[PDB]
């Protein structure tokens, strides 16, 4: 147990793929238990998005502000590691893109 997500400002956008449930606040909690902030909007202190089958639009704006754009299986990873995991390992997905 450790802040070791202290330095990321995350905006989380996790639904099932059929957008009828939105699990955005089970890995909002997980993130913040690491230390981490979770912004409520996706403003310019934003480091990093979580995204599983968001809106097209935060797909296109973390892609065109470059962000560090990541998979649900990064916060898996970065708690079951215990440690900041290079986010280059977990690309998000878009089926749409
Ligand atoms: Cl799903």
């Amino acid at each position: 147990a450790a802040p070791i997500l202290k330095d990321v400002v995350a905006y989380v956008e996790v639904w099932s793929s059929n957008g009828t449930e939105n699990y955005s606040k089970t890995f909002t909690t997980q993130l913040v238990d690491m230390g981490a902030k979770v912004s409520k909007t996706f403003n310019k202190q934003v480091t990093h998005v979580i995204f599983k089958d968001g809106y097209q639009s935060t797909w296109d704006k973390a892609q065109k502000r470059g962000v560090k754009l990541v998979s649900v299986l990064w916060v898996e990873k970065c708690r079951t590691a215990g440690a900041h995991i290079d986010e280059s390992l977990f690309p998000a997905a878009n089926m749409n893109e």
